[PDB]
């Protein structure tokens, strides 16, 4: 089964999932000076006013913070998007040190970490369906870079002793993705695809420019995770990134001058 491991890591996926090698795969590198400042593009919307989280669970690859979306509460909107796309969780991709994690670089430069907020277009009706379109889904994307410690992030840091393995949940009522985001709403923006097996290519990605600080402890944490379920040998949840992929006929768009 795929994974982060030199046997069935980012490099071995196309043999499972062709798609791999398509035209529209993410992440990618994106760079400042190339992408073209668009003044089409509209503000990003982001209403997590009435956000619902539910649980927090190890899937083997992240851990995922699980939101409920069966009504329009959390919604990003604007932007590059047409339309209405609801929150549905979120997750991290990090690193073994803090000079490695994300997916996207910028300028080649690779951040410790990076959060995406996984929302869905509206108009398919449920996730499921939205993944099989090519504007299915849109991606909130933030780096992580290590410095101060982020206060809203801590909730998340003190519930991961209780998830370490595979396959474990716990409840996580009552979160707040607000908390999450950097001062700016400044973004690049570009087609692309789901950045774990299937790699479905349905996502509109928006990457912000400005990273949110956390603390060396808080990473730390994060990097005590492991892989592999309860009673198997420890490998720990480290280097759950997928490089950057080859940008192909595609143009990156930034919303500020
Ligand atoms: C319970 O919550 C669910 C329920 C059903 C599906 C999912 N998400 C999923 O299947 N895939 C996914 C999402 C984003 C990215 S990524 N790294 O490109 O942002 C990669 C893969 C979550
Ligand atoms: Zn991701």
């Amino acid at each position: 089964h795929w994974g982060y491991g030199k046997h069935n890591g980012p490099e071995h996926w196309h043999k499972d999932f062709p798609i791999a090698k398509g035209e529209r795969q993410s992440p990618v590198d994106i760079d400042t000076h190339t992408a073209k400042y668009d003044p089409s593009l509209k503000p990003l919307s982001v209403s997590y006013d009435q956000a619902t989280s539910l649980r927090i669970l190890n899937n083997g690859h992240a851990f995922n913070v699980e939101f409920d979306d069966s009504q329009d509460k959390a919604v990003l909107k604007g932007g590059p998007l047409d339309g209405t796309y609801r929150l549905i969780q979120f997750h991290f991709h990090w690193g073994s040190l803090d000079g490695q994690g994300s997916e996207h670089t910028v300028d080649k430069k690779k951040y410790a970490a990076e959060l995406h907020l996984v929302h869905w277009n509206t108009k398919y009706g449920d996730f499921g369906k939205a993944v099989q379109q090519p504007d299915g889904l849109a991606v909130l994307g933030i780096f992580l870079k290590v410095g101060s410690a982020k206060p809203g992030l801590q909730k998340v840091v003190d519930v991961l002793d209780s998830i370490k393995t595979k396959g474990k949940s716990a409840d996580f009522t009552n979160f707040d993705p607000r908390g999450l985001l950097p001062e700016s709403l400044d973004y690049w923006t570009y087609p692309g695809s789901l950045t774990t097996p299937p790699l479905l290519e349905c996502v509109t990605w928006i990457v912000l420019k400005e990273p949110i600080s956390v603390s060396s402890e808080q990473v730390l944490k994060f990097r005590k995770l492991n892989f592999n379920g309860e009673g198997e040998p420890e490998e720990l949840m480290v280097d759950n990134w997928r490089p950057a992929q080859p940008l192909k006929n595609r143009q990156i768009k930034a919303s500020f001058k």
